[PDB]
Parts: structure tokens; sequence; C-alpha cells
């Protein structure tokens, strides 16, 4: 209860600190190497982010790099990339190609808004800032960091993670996969883009690998976890939940979360805030 | 004429050798930290490199290190990877919300071939394989500067270069620009990775600021010419060969091969690549 209130306090915290930098990331003046700005593809790419929801991902990211000592600045500013790449692909998801949906968090979407031509130039356009943004030399972190950053990012965001993932959810609208398919399609489609959040504190803070891989399997654990909690509640169709039972659901969560906190166990009292993410979003 | 051959000659080289190493960034086996590589996604993404054209940017990128004395196999990966980004904003720009082509180079286009979705997703995945493309450790060269080439990328290809381009192209078709509003959109729609490929041989190759510059400007000569002679080819509406008038047009095209070829003189013959692709483009 406290301690929820801890998480959902930070969860907030995070949240206003990574818009103020995105606010000022998509600011309308070009920088070095930008011709100009486009007003209207500007404003639509803010439109996706102002609809992007809670910020769980830039949370995931910051509370990784406190949590292991590094930069929270630079923290901030992967934050910030993993969010805008997060945002781009709702904004293409919502396509009428892909989910056609016309509302997003009660908002018109971007396609809604502005149109569908401006929607897709707007996605490709905050898929492209992301890797500026990790790459970028106000980012303040070491060349070999970044290049390790975009690497992890490129193959948790593409063909081999979320696209493909996506790939895979709607060809199981016309094919329902089995369950080793539906494990896989949902680490690529959701748990990919979790998993990097929190191994990419361990990247930004410079650690061992034993620590980045710690981080990784705690980044999947969360995102296991993320993934069985929205399908529950939907619940409450190629999905564990439908395929298991609401029963076998319930205890896997709490697994979940156990697993992930035994693994931050090392770090003691400083685990608390991405422990409380574990159990927040498992319930 | 037969220093035309020269280029036509290495053009096809370099397609060739650009080409078979996109044929195996493009295999089935999943890489490090890829879950798997969905194969029908897989398809459409070869689909849309398959027609990607005659390979211009990656023998811009591999001449250009050449040139400047840098590492042939760091040139044809950064190569490999900036021809990703051109096919993936040709796969999204064929699309009906877009320019609405069913065919490209005599062959379908991604979303006729597959659908709109695997489209999209095409695209996309091919966008953020670039990144990876360039900054992964088989890409034979230095963190830093695989930094800076991602930068440089993303600033070509982002709101403020061709993504932001073909906003102003979209909107240019219901509210006719002027000629300083063509000029604007051109060097982002089709200048921007002309620039970047030229330029890119600089980064690769560790060059000082003074030359890193001069293959930018050679570039940006490079976009301009190639630009005229496109709507020169058409003509022969936004333009400057419609505002302008061709035989200005003409002229313009010759002085900026002129200009080129000057920024190229401190080199010696070990410039007359370049310089024949300059001509070649132009004419």
């Amino acid at each position: 209860d406290a301690q929820m209130t801890n998480f959902e306090t930070r969860l907030r915290e995070n949240a206003a600190k990574t818009e103020a930098l995105l606010g000022h990331l998509l600011s309308g003046e070009a920088r070095a190497d930008e011709i100009t700005r486009p007003q209207n593809l500007l404003e639509a790419m803010r439109h996706g982010v102002l609809n992007g929801g809670k910020r769980l991902r830039p949370f995931l990211v910051i509370e990784s790099v406190a949590l292991l000592g590094g930069d929270a600045e630079a923290g901030l500013h992967v934050g910030a990339a993993l969010e805008c790449l997060h945002c781009y692909s709702l904004v293409h998801d919502d396509l009428p190609a892909m989910d056609d949906d016309d509302l997003r968090r009660g908002q018109p979407t971007v396609h809604r808004k502005f149109d569908e031509a401006t929607a897709i130039l707007a996605g490709d356009s905050l898929l492209t800032l992301a890797f500026d943004i990790i790459a970028s030399d106000d980012n303040p972190l070491a060349a070999e960091r970044k290049a390790a950053l975009v690497i992890s990012l490129a193959r948790a965001a593409g063909i081999g993670g979320m696209a493909g993932g996506q790939a895979l959810d709607l060809a199981a609208e016309k094919k329902a996969p089995d369950e080793d398919g539906i494990i896989t399609l949902q680490a690529m489609k959701t748990g990919a883009l979790l998993r990097f959040a929190c191994e990419a504190g361990a990247i930004i803070a410079g650690s061992n690998q034993a620590e980045r891989q710690r981080l990784r399997l705690f980044g999947e654990k969360i995102g296991l976890s993320f993934q069985l909690a929205d399908d529950l509640l939907d619940l409450t169709k190629g999905t564990l939940v439908a395929l298991r039972g609401e029963a076998w659901a319930r205890e896997k969560l709490q697994e979940q979360v156990a697993e992930a906190s035994e693994l931050l166990a090392p770090y003691g009292e400083k685990a608390a805030i991405l422990i409380a993410a574990a159990r927040f979003i498992a319930e």
C-alpha cells in the first residue's frame, strides 16, 4: 500500500521528467544537420507522444540506471528515446491497415487528427529520432555504451523484436497460434522493449556482463508479468489466459513477481522501487 | 565515354557487393538478441530491397570511403545500412496513403505483393535494421565513428531530413510552394541521403573537419544535380525546372558538376570515380 504509493509516485515523477525532456526534444528549432522541422509533422509527432500512456518504459530505464549508480541524465535521455520508439509503434498500430483505432486514451489517433500519410511519417520520424536521441552528444554517455544501446534497441524493436511480434500477432488473427507461438509473439511484441528498458540501465551504468544479464532477466520477468496482467484484466484470443485458464495465469503472475524480486535481492533496499514496479504491474 | 563506362561498371560492381551483404543481413537466422525472424515479414523486407534501384547511395559511401583511404568493409556495411533506409522510404511512399503505387521497377510494390500492414512493418523493420547495421560489432568501425554516423543518418533521415521533406512534398500538392520552399523540400526529400552518403566516407575514414565538410559539400552538389536531372528527364509541378525553365536548369546542372569536380581537385586521379558519378548523374 505505502509501497504501491512509492511506485505510483515515482512513476508520475519520472513520467513528468521524461515528458519535459520530450517537449524539449520535439521543439520547433532545427538542430545541427537538420534543414528545418515542418510544423504539421512535428505537431503530429507531439500528438503521438501525448497519447503514449503512463511512461512505464522510461520509468524502467531511469530506475535501472539509479539501481546501478549510472548517470541519471543519460538515463533520462535513453528513457526519452525509448518512449519515442514506443509511441511510434502506437501511431502505426492505430492505422486502419493495422488495428484501425479512431481513439487512444480518449483522444483522436494521429491519423484521425491529421491524416494517414502524416501518421505514417510521424511514426517514421519518431522511430528515427529515438536513435538520434541515444547517439547524440547531448546524451552524456560514452560512445561504446551508445553503440551498445543502438544495437540493443534495434534488435529489440525490429524484425527479431517488436516489429516482428506485430507481424506474428496480425498473422495470429487469421491462423491461431499454439502456446509456443503465443509465448514467442508476446516476447517480441511487448516483452522486448521492457527487457531493453531494464537491460539499458546496466549498459548505461557500464555494468559487468553478469549484472547486465541480471537486469535483462529482470526485464524479461517484467514483460512476462505485463502481458499476463493485461490479458487477465481484459478477461475480467490466442492468449495464455485463454489456453491455460485464469487460475494458472494468476499463480504464474505471482511466481514471476517472486522471481523478479529474487533477481534484485543482492541490491537490498536500493531495489525497492523496481521490486514495487514488478508488484504494481503484476497486480 | 570511357569515363562514363568507368562509373557504370563501378556502379554495377558496388551494387553487386552491396546486394550480397544485404542478402546476408536479411537471412532467416536470428541474430544475438533477436527472438526469431518471421518469414513473411522478412520476405517483404527482401522484396522492398530487391525493388530499390541501382544502388547509387551505397556506391557513394563505398567510393567516398575509398577516396579517403578508409576501411572498405566498414564502407560496405554503412552503404548497406543506407540502402536499407532508402528502400524503407520507398516501401512507405508507395502506400495508398502516400504516392499510391501498384508497381515499382516493373514489379508489384510491397503492399500489393503482401498487404498494407506487412508493407508498413517491412519499412519500419528496414529503418530499424539500418541502425543495427551501422552500430553492430560486425561493422569494423570504432564506436565514436559509429555514434557519429548514427547521428548523421538520423538527422538526414528524420523530421529535419528525408521524412520531413516527404511531409513538405505532400503539403506542396495542396498548396503550391515558392522557390525557397521547393529548394528546401528537395534538399530534405532527396538531397539529405546523398549528402550523408558522401559525408559518411569522411566519418568512416576518420577525416579532419575540413575534409568531412568537403565531402559533405560534394554530397550536396550531387543531390542538387540528382534532383535537377530527374526533373529535366520528366520534363522531356513545384519544380525548379518549372519555375526557372529548362535552359536555366541545364546551365545550373553544368555548373554543379563543375563545382563538384573542383571540390575533389585536391585528390587528383583518385577522385576520378566520384567525379564521373557527378557527370553521370547530371547528364
